[PDB]
This record gives C-alpha cells, sequence and structure tokens, in this order.
C-alpha cells in the first residue's frame, strides 16, 4: 500500500512505539510530523528489537524494507508483512505469535532467513512456506508445535539451517525431509519423539550436524542413519536407546567416513549395545575422535570392551565414561588400553564412576607412564586420600605427563587437599588441578 498525501506519521503507525521507531528511522522531530511516500520508500532497514511493538500496522507502506528485525516485541499478527516482496532478512523470534495465516510468506521470494523462534506456534499451516525459494536459514525452535504436516518443506531446495528444538514434536512424516537435499545443520534436540521412520533422512546427503538429544527415543530402524556420508556430528544424548538402536548408529560409524563426534550420554544402551558399537569401531578406518557414553548403564565387563575399540580406534581421542558402575574393574581394562603401544586417548572423563582407592591404584599405573593421556576427570568419586595419594605418588615420576586433574567433589578434607595441591608442583608436566567442592562447596 501506499500514502496519496502528506500524512502524519502517528496516523500510518497506531502502535505508539511504531510510530517512534519510524520517527527516528528518518529523523523527524516529532510523530505529529507529516510524511511523503517517497520519504516511506526510502526506508530499506528497520532494526527495532525490544521495542515493546504491539502492532506493525502501516508497515505496508514501506515496501522497499529489505531487512527487518522485529525480535522481542509483542507481536500477535504479522498479516501486515505479506507484501512486503524486498524482505531478505526477517526476524520475528520472541513475539507471541500463536498462528500463521495460512498465505503470510507466499510473496517473499527474496527471503533468505527467517527467525519464528520463540513464538507460541502450535501448528503450521499446509504450505506456509511453499513459495520460499531463497531460503536458507530457518528457525523455528522454543515454540509449541507438535507436528509438521506432510511436505512443509518440500520446497525448500536452497535450505542448510533447519532448527526445530524446543518443541513438542511426537512424530516426523516420513518424506518432510525428503528434498532438504543441501542442509548441513538439522536440530531436532528437545522434542518428545518416540519414533523415527525409517528412511526419514535419507536424502540428506550434505548433512554434516544431526541433533536429536532430549527425545524418547528407544529403537531405531537399522538404515536411518545410512546416507549420512557426510555426516560429522550425530548427538543422540539423553534419549532411552536401547541396544536395539546401537545397529543404527553402529551403521552411521561405518557409512559416514568422516563422522567424528557422537552424543550418546543418557541412554539405556548397556554392555550388549555397547558391544554393538565396538564392533563398528573394531573396523579398520574409523575416523571417530569424540565419544560420549556416559550414563549409558554400563559395566565392567562393557569396559572391557570399549578397552578392545579403544586399541584399534586410535583417531579417538575424548572420551566420556561419567555416570556407569565401572569400579575397580573397569577401570583396570581401560588402564591396559591406556598402556597399549599407540593409544591416542587424550582426555577422559570417569567423573561419578564408583571408583574407590583400589580403583586409583589401577589407574596409578597408567598415571606413572609416558602416554597421550592430558585430561583426566576423577570428580564426583569418593576415592578417598589413600587413592589421591596414589595418583599423586604416580603423577611425581619423572615419567608422568599428564597436564590436568579433575579431583572435584572427592570426599577429601581441606588437610588431604592442601597436601595434595603441595605436592601438585613436584609433577612437571601438570599445570591444572581441580579441588573444590571437597569440604568448601
Amino acid at each position: 500500500a501506499t500514502i496519496t498525501v502528506s500524512t502524519p506519521i502517528k496516523q500510518i503507525f497506531p502502535d505508539d512505539a511504531f510510530a517512534e521507531t519510524i520517527k527516528a528511522n528518518l529523523k523527524k522531530k516529532s510523530v505529529t510530523d507529516a510524511v511523503t511516500q517517497n520519504e516511506l520508500n526510502s526506508i530499506d532497514q528497520i532494526i527495532a528489537n525490544n521495542s515493546d511493538i504491539k502492532s506493525v500496522q502501516g508497515i505496508q507502506y514501506l515496501p522497499n524494507v529489505r531487512y527487518l528485525a522485529l525480535g522481542g516485541n509483542k507481536l500477535h499478527d504479522i498479516s501486515a508483512l505479506k507484501e512486503l516482496t524486498n524482505l531478505g532478512w526477517l526476524n520475528l523470534s520472541n513475539n507471541q505469535l500463536e498462528t500463521l495465516p495460512q498465505g503470510v510468506f507466499e510473496k517473499l521470494t527474496n527471503l533468505t532467513t527467517l527467525n519464528l523462534s520463540n513464538n507460541q506456534l502450535t501448528s503450521l499451516p499446509q504450505g506456509v512456506f511453499e513459495r520460499l525459494a531463497s531460503l536458507t536459514t530457518l528457525n523455528l525452535s522454543n515454540n509449541q508445535l507438535t507436528s509438521l504436516p506432510q511436505g512443509v518443506f518440500e520446497r525448500l531446495t536452497n535450505l542448510t539451517t533447519l532448527n526445530l528444538s524446543n518443541n513438542q514434536l511426537t512424530s516426523l512424516p516420513q518424506g518432510v525431509f525428503e528434498r532438504l537435499t543441501n542442509l548441513t545443520t538439522l536440530n531436532l534436540s528437545n522434542n518428545q519423539l518416540t519414533s523415527l521412520p525409517q528412511g526419514v533422512f535419507e536424502r540428506l546427503t550434505s548433512l554434516t550436524t544431526l541433533n536429536l538429544s532430549n527425545n524418547q527415543l528407544t529403537s531405531l530402524p537399522d538404515g536411518v542413519f545410512e546416507r549420512l556420508t557426510n555426516l560429522k556430528t550425530l548427538n543422540l544424548s539423553n534419549n532411552q536407546l536401547t541396544k536395539e538402536a546401537c545397529r543404527a548408529v553402529a551403521n552411521a560409524l561405518k557409512q559416514a567416513a568422516s563422522l567424528h563426534e557422537l552424543h550418546l550420554s543418557n541412554n539405556n544402551i548397556g554392555e550388549e549395545g555397547a558391544a554393538e558399537l565396538v564392533e563398528a569401531l573394531l573396523h579398520p578406518g574409523s575416523t571417530l575422535e569424540t565419544l560420549d557414553l556416559s550414563n549409558c548403564n554400563l559395566t565392567k565387563e562393557a569396559c572391557r570392551e570399549i578397552a578392545r575399540a579403544l586399541k584399534q580406534a586410535t583417531t579417538l581421542h575424548e572420551l566420556h565414561l561419567s555416570n556407569n558402575n565401572i569400579g575397580e574393574e573397569g577401570a583396570a581394562e581401560l588402564v591396559e588400553a591406556l598402556l597399549h603401544p599407540g593409544s591416542t586417548l587424550e582426555t577422559l572423563d570417569l567423573s561419578n564412576c564408583n571408583l574407590t582407592k583400589e580403583a586409583c591404584r589401577e589407574i596409578a599405573r597408567a598415571l606413572k607412564q609416558a602416554t597421550t593421556l592430558h585430561e583426566l576427570h576423577l570428580s564426583n568419586n569418593n576415592i578417598g586420600e589413600e587413592g589421591a595419594a596414589e595418583l599423586v605418588e604416580a603423577l611425581l615420576h619423572p615419567g608422568s605427563t599428564l597436564e590436568t586433574l579433575d579431583l572435584s567433589n572427592c570426599n577429601l578434607t581441606k588437610e588431604a587437599c592442601r597436601e595434595i595441591a603441595r605436592a601438585l608442583k613436584q609433577a612437571t608436566s601438570l599445570h591444572e588441578l581441580h579441588l573444590s567442592n571437597n569440604n568448601i562447596g
């Protein structure tokens, strides 16, 4: 729309905040000042985040706007936006949008970035994104979405980032990502998914990051990650994954030759599941660098198996086994891998692993001699002060190479803490030491 005569700013934009926004944009003394369509046409950019705007009525008189930041306002309605065909960038995050009209974005062919995050969308209309040919980034996170209609993204061929996190999505339609062949980042974390259809990620050949954490996944189709050849990061943590679902993860490991990070913390894979992942890593040519199996209901026997994998999978530099019942026997199995010729592990986390004194004694043997191990977390373990003193006695060997030691919250006394940080000094390679929450948290 357009104005035919010189019109007071505050007649075009009845929202007092937005009027003030337009007044500042054009350097007028007052919102009572008349403006011409030509002046309104001079506006190609509005940055008005957090300006207490309830309504953008009148924005339709600004056809040349290409960059629009309206984040953190109080917008309930955006239908005044639909003829703004020059919009390349649109930020409507943190408003109060509950629904989207069917055709509200059908004219925004130049739109490349769309942020609808932190609203209260409960659902998406069919085809609300059907004409966003140019779109590369769609952020839909922190909404209330409980489903996605079939084909809601089927025309977004240029999409590279799709963020669907922190919604209440309970399933995915099977072809919902069929056309996103250029997508590199897919964030589905913090949803209520309980299953995935076979072939939901099948055409995602460019995908490098797949985040599926904080869902309620149990089993997985064996093939569900197979065509993800370029995948580099898989986060499956905080789910309810079983030993079943490990078959699929194993296949990701075999098929994605440059998968570097596997996050599986907080799951129910058990030792049987771990063994399945182990047999995937026992194959020549793994490139995996970081593995997280914290709180995976692991045992000392899963530790034997994981030790087999550490001996063969020497790209693996960072390993997390926190919150598992590992004990002295499990510690002993891992120390065997630490002292194996060609162990490449740099960082090991064994916090809250039921580690005792006898388990420190086993670990002492690794810390005594030259290894690649530079960072070790034993926090949240009731190691005890003879436990600590064994670690200490091993670290004062001229052989030692550890750099960082974490004993946070290991039920030690100020007396012991000081007596440990004391002898710190002598272990030349070690230049970091965490002792907090022992008796002073």
